[PDB]
């Protein structure tokens, strides 16, 4: 279902800080033309971290009507407090959502058996497919393969995973413990190429944002096992994959999509900051000149 | 005006899971009378994440109304949201409480011009004495020196840091930078007492929850300069510091209350388990021993 480019959507705000709904369908629309697969929105790169209750649902409700069953649409659907997971987990589900996206809990760092209590409470509430999100570069703890594998074997509507730690080394190692019909993406731009040849199929991208045709046919490439072709392209989108978090993706994503021309404004909920230092804007600009973006 | 052993309070919950409030007054009743000189409610140990906003004005309300002017209360404001920190740090000063709590922001990881614009924010939006809440083991990103001393120097209600890190030599940079009537409270219960000797003035404290008398007397005589009495005290006091974060510390401090009687259910919020391994429930249970607390 979920396979090659799939962006995880900024959420763009307007000049008075309300949800850009116009610029949001427009990115939307924009993905899809240029080859994205699927869409998470209300994802880390969604600033969901800064949305309402109200206003994360509101983005995911949009998405997926303007997706139009063209693409598959997995919902963000986590925190780290369970039962508000639930009600955006629940919520996505009435929606029309295809999945949900449940990150592993940030900041009061629960155990293993606490694991096994957030997603089982989550996969027992909804029938959507969930993919764990393991990010320890943000939560500090990480999901471990053990843990997973028990996942996956007690619930089936766990199905797969989103790998942020850029270890890849795990893909082997979930691949192995919890089958290979378990469906892994990458959580992670710089090594999503490795990632896939070691059993990944996908990528949840940043960069899409900013580049979707390029990384789809990047994706495209290495699900034709054209990886000569796919070398060439991580070449080409490696700088930019660095320049965009040099400083946080979120404020580096939206500056370049208003360089380019999209309608997009710089405006981001704190503590996000639009500003950017010249050095930071600089390298984004070079990385995205030697893609070739600039229409003009 | 915060010094000595101040609780980073428990939420207590009923069986139904609301929050248990003659529960939450008994405990603070009783932390008062054995000592405590302050209380910090709605913090990491009083599972802010997991509380609604609501819940968390309930609590921080509840906690004010209780103290009654006794003792300063140092209300919870922290979130990865800033406008959601405004809001709880308005309501804290709406409603009485002396100062406020405001960690670092977790998950979304800001960079340095991200942290001030967020402590800024709140400084701007409230008259409240502020304490920087800086705990890298659970926000990844570490506010450093200077960003705290300029911090400090910018905002007059910037007043003093809850520094959990456990690496002191900070206390030592952080008071000569920020100057010695900056407040330094350790964040940290095994490192307490060397943190005072670098300049800290006191402790907010996971331990204290349970054995406030001799926390406070742990306190009592490093403010009194008595530091072989202090040694003697931590020898006796770390088995127990140490006990308690074997599992998440929520679960095991209410565990640990309740094998000494006090009325407090073992009920905690997912991703928290109450449930806790024989061997952390032993580990907790001969560190009691061993203050005499329960067996002698
Ligand atoms: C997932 C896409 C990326 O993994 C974000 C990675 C990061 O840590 O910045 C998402 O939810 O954004
Ligand atoms: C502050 C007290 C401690 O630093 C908690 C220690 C921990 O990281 O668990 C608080 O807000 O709880």
């Amino acid at each position: 279902m979920f396979q090659r480019s799939i962006p995880a959507l900024i959420t763009p705000f307007t000049k008075d800080n309300l949800i850009d709904e116009d610029s949001f369908v427009d990115h939307i629309e924009w993905q899809i033309s240029e080859g994205s697969s699927g869409l998470v929105p209300a994802g880390t790169t969604g600033e969901s971290s800064t949305l309402s209750y109200e206003e994360h649902c509101r983005v995911v409700e949009l998405c997926v009507k303007t997706a139009a069953g063209r693409v598959p649409v997995m919902a963000g659907a986590g925190s780290n407090n369970t039962k508000e997971s639930i009600e955006l987990a629940q919520y996505a589900q009435n929606t029309g959502a295809d999945a949900l996206l449940v990150v592993v809990p940030y900041y009061n760092k629960p155990n293993k058996k606490g694991l096994l209590a957030h997603f089982g409470s989550i996969a027992n509430a909804v029938s959507l497919p969930i993919y764990i999100y393991n990010n320890p570069s943000r939560t500090v703890i990480e999901m471990d393969v053990d843990t997973m594998a028990e996942l996956v074997k007690t619930y089936s509507n766990i199905v797969g995973v989103k790998d942020a730690t850029g270890r890849i080394e795990l893909a082997s190692g979930q691949r192995i413990a919890c089958g290979s019909d378990f469906i892994q993406l990458s959580g992670d731009d710089s090594s999503a190429l490795g990632f896939n040849v070691h059993g990944g199929v996908g990528c949840i991208s940043v960069t899409a944002n900013v580049a979707p045709r390029i990384c789809a046919e990047f994706q495209k490439a290495i699900s034709e096992g054209d990886y000569r072709q796919a070398l060439e392209y991580q070449d080409k989108l490696f700088p930019l994959h660095q320049a965009l978090f040099i400083e946080p993706s979120i404020s580096s994503v939206k500056y370049a999509l208003s360089r380019l021309g999209r309608n997009v404004s710089l405006v981001v909920r704190a503590p996000m900051v639009s500003i950017l230092e010249k050095e930071t804007m600089f390298a984004i600009d070079q990385a995205l000149d030697h893609i070739g973006l600039c229409a003009g």
